[PDB]
C-alpha cells in the first residue's frame, strides 16, 4: 500500500473502530 491507500486504511480502520468501539 502507498501514502495515500495506507492513509486512508488508518482513517477507515480507526473511523469503523471507533464506531463499533467508540466507549
Amino acid at each position: 500500500e502507498t501514502r495515500e491507500q495506507r492513509a486512508i486504511r488508518l482513517a477507515r480502520m480507526s473511523a469503523y473502530a471507533a464506531r463499533r468501539l467508540a466507549n
